[PDB]
Protein backbone atom coordinates (compact mmCIF):
# COMPACT_ATOMS: atom_id res chain seq x y z
CA UNK A 1 0.00 0.00 0.00
CA UNK A 2 1.35 3.44 -0.72
CA UNK A 3 3.68 2.41 -3.82
CA UNK A 4 5.92 5.35 -3.83
CA UNK A 5 8.38 5.52 -0.63
CA UNK A 6 10.58 8.16 0.66
CA UNK A 7 7.41 9.07 3.15
CA UNK A 8 7.15 9.00 6.93
CA UNK A 9 6.39 5.38 7.24
CA UNK A 10 5.68 4.94 11.22
CA UNK A 11 8.08 4.12 13.59
CA UNK A 12 8.88 1.44 15.96
CA UNK A 13 7.88 1.05 19.38
CA UNK A 14 11.38 3.09 20.27
CA UNK A 15 10.34 5.42 23.17
CA UNK A 16 12.70 8.93 23.53
CA UNK A 17 15.18 7.38 25.18
CA UNK A 18 15.31 4.51 23.09
CA UNK A 19 15.70 7.59 20.22
CA UNK A 20 18.47 9.61 21.86
CA UNK A 21 21.51 6.94 22.39
CA UNK A 22 21.07 6.09 18.86
CA UNK A 23 20.62 9.47 17.46
CA UNK A 24 24.02 10.42 19.31
CA UNK A 25 25.73 7.41 18.02
CA UNK A 26 24.62 8.19 14.07
CA UNK A 27 26.66 11.29 14.37
CA UNK A 28 29.78 9.67 15.52
CA UNK A 29 29.96 6.25 13.75
CA UNK A 30 29.22 5.28 10.41
CA UNK A 31 28.64 1.64 11.47
CA UNK A 32 28.88 0.10 14.74
CA UNK A 33 31.31 -3.44 15.33
CA UNK A 34 28.90 -6.38 16.61
CA UNK A 35 30.14 -5.89 20.00
CA UNK A 36 29.25 -2.22 20.01
CA UNK A 37 25.41 -3.30 18.71
CA UNK A 38 24.80 -5.10 22.07
CA UNK A 39 26.13 -2.08 24.11
CA UNK A 40 23.42 0.00 22.24
CA UNK A 41 20.88 -3.10 23.01
CA UNK A 42 21.74 -3.35 26.74
CA UNK A 43 21.25 -0.20 26.94
CA UNK A 44 18.32 0.31 25.59
CA UNK A 45 16.77 -2.53 26.86
CA UNK A 46 16.61 -3.91 23.01
CA UNK A 47 17.82 -7.10 21.17
CA UNK A 48 20.58 -6.76 19.21
CA UNK A 49 18.41 -6.84 15.82
CA UNK A 50 15.98 -4.14 16.95
CA UNK A 51 19.08 -1.96 17.02
CA UNK A 52 20.09 -2.67 13.34
CA UNK A 53 17.17 -2.62 12.19
CA UNK A 54 16.97 0.94 13.22
CA UNK A 55 20.04 1.98 12.30
CA UNK A 56 19.82 0.55 8.68
CA UNK A 57 16.55 2.25 8.43
CA UNK A 58 18.11 5.39 9.68
CA UNK A 59 20.67 5.63 7.33
CA UNK A 60 18.41 6.39 4.15
CA UNK A 61 16.31 8.50 5.99
CA UNK A 62 18.53 10.54 6.61
CA UNK A 63 20.41 10.10 3.60
CA UNK A 64 17.09 11.65 1.71
CA UNK A 65 17.45 14.80 3.52
CA UNK A 66 20.95 15.54 1.80
CA UNK A 67 18.89 18.26 -0.79
CA UNK A 68 21.93 18.89 -2.86
CA UNK A 69 22.20 15.06 -4.52
CA UNK A 70 20.56 16.25 -7.41
CA UNK A 71 22.91 15.98 -9.85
Amino acid sequence: GAPGGKSRRRRTAFTSEQLLELRKEFHCKKYLSLTERSQIAHALKLSEVQVKIWFQNERAKWKRIKAGNVS
